[PDB]
């Protein structure tokens, strides 16, 4: 009953950044669909809290293995559990902000509960700036295309993304990923992409800033 | 029996450029299915052939009224027949290279025929690349989002693109396109998909530089 | 008593260019000491006028020649006279938008009249921007890097300019270069510096958009 | 006898980064002439050593107190001493790969010691890359533009870097850096240019990476 995984399992959030030279620590949890690709996490500033960023800048820092996969494309995320893999991300802000994060994913095996352990890098988020200014809402749902590289067992996920802000109108990031299994795997996917819905809602309260996030994609084919 | 166009028409090509300051004229002629979003065109270099560098990179040059829609989702392009519409392109390739594409379309009333007057300019494809060194294929599937900008009445194209090696491997251009409807449409799409599937096949002989593209668009709404 | 240049000339420009689709036509006129690195030209708006979008954006539009060249340091562009060269330059703003500029100088032999043909295309001026709204004032004076390129007889320059708002503050363009000699040089500079001090005035009246242009330029070498 | 700083003190680093997922930490120590513009660093990789990837990316990221400033412009780095200060900056390579770097500048009171606490992060080196196949020598002299961030109390940087390649030819990064002081300064310069000159020298045994770096670099005006 299990890739590693089960339809539903537990997931675990250790985040230790840094945005404009602000230090932070966070701590989450949630319950997920691997299988479906859906997911439900709550966040908790442990550390450098409240943040003066926008809490939208990290969503995307917070699994590709929670993604519905058809059968006939090959599920690179979930071939790799429970051991897991590595991510690695550069955000490209569309006014000079960039950002950085890296991820450890490992499937406790007795425990039905995935761990993902991060670390946030950015600078140069313009003071007058929405995510500075916290006039953001989230992200609108994507397309992002994911395909594999040769001879080097790993994957890139490409993406432009779109933050939404609260004053109407969008504010542009570049995501670009290095997907890799801690393994060579015997299968790759060919190219193909995944579709995202990303959502959040803040939940803090005058004595701790806590968020809910949520995600459901799915991974299609060339409509071609 | 018509939005200005049918379901068959044909379709003239005019594009005059320079890249890496090699000037050129370009004559075109095709025959297509707006509504069901395919194309077949065939170029002929009228001045400056042969050309340089790869074909390849005129072809998304060389109409989104080629393009699927289904009723949900609303036709900007279409729409604007048969007054036609104009759009914009910025071309940005990861060596460097920098072009830009700006084209009128206008539906030939009687004709049946829609006209396309383009002008297209780039510099810095540099001369060990797979432009110049003419080592592409084609270009891979995409999806391109396409959203509305408002108090504009204007639709914004975004499109990761990527030319296939003949050497195997991937080239990667940044797309970013200003679709204009000659008039103010009383209806504006929400922000969308469209995926598409640009193929070419060069036809030359040692009398003329000449070649085939084709093309299969459809419009989506995010899977969510 | 010349290089094909003297102490003093005389120089004539015409531009065809399209920004947003904006089509113009200009004619421009001035004096210039190429050994000493000066100019100050004359700008009139023959077709398009009153141009929609800044004036500033053409500036650097509007030739190396008139650069102060130390004797220790080749000077490509001088060297190339009067046969003149080729030049062309991608405009990276940082607000999306994009221009190129490709040229064609030449040397009028019996005139002491150096001659310039332009073509300058732009898209993606945001409609809400400092371009579209008229709100710049100069750009800051500059510090090029001028790289040979070895096997291409060819020069690359580099330069991060700032346009500075009527409002207090900067706005970024990002030039990159290829300068062109006609010929193949015995010589080539090796990699060094360009200090630029670029002026506008204008000088419309309600029946002709008109301006000055003026300009300083000093190549160095690094002064490690 | 002092700005918080002598003719000549003595300077500490300790580096922790992840570079391509790999992390690694520093140690390294110098002696300086912050008034000349002068610095001679000793670097040793305590952890995580070897290097899989260019120590050259890491140069910069190993303190503009070392810039000879001349009486009329402003010194900002100076001024904030001891209290010292900090910055950052991210790295923008031609290939795709992006860094940031974060450091923290702290003047040792009674030691004549200036400390630096950096992290450093980076990803999407290409595989067959010259970062990733050790493929670099040094960086190309520079010219760095400075400039004030009015209502801010911080300094931007803005240089475009080149790292020449063992087989000759130039590799692009773009630098961007945010500067801070501790406090904010009565004082502020105006935009000034900085000239660098940096270089290095392995010196790893097959017991140890270690390696050397040296600085020099000079805070000018416009020569307009």
């Amino acid at each position: 009953s299990k890739h590693g995984l089960k339809e539903e399992m537990t997931m675990k959030y250790h985040m230790e950044g840094c945005v404009n030279g602000h230090k932070f620590v966070i701590t989450g949890e949630g319950i997920g669909y691997p299988f479906k690709g859906k997911q439900t996490i709550n966040l908790c500033v442990i550390e450098g809290g409240p943040l003066p960023f926008s809490e939208d800048i990290l969503s995307a820092g917070f699994d590709r293995i929670f993604t519905e996969y058809p059968q006939d494309i090959v599920d690179y995320f979930k071939n790799s559990c429970p051991a897991g893999y590595t991510w690695g991300r550069s955000f490209l802000f569309e006014d000079g902000a960039v950002c950085i994060c890296n991820v450890d994913i490992t499937v406790s095996v007795k425990e039905n509960c995935i761990y993902h352990k991060s670390i946030f890098n950015g600078m140069n988020f313009p003071a007058d700036g929405p995510v500075m200014k916290k006039m953001t809402t989230n992200w609108e749902a994507s397309c992002e295309k994911i395909m594999p590289v040769p001879k080097q067992g790993i994957l890139k996920g490409d993406v432009s993304m779109y933050l939404l802000l609260k004053d109407g109108g969008r504010y542009r990031c570049q995501f670009d990923t290095v997907y890799k299994a801690k393994s060579v795997p015997s299968k790759m996917p060919e190219w193909h992409f995944i579709q995202h819905k990303l959502l959040r809602e803040d939940r803090s309260d005058a004595k701790n800033q806590k968020w809910q996030l949520t995600e459901h994609a799915i991974a299609f084919p060339s409509a071609l």
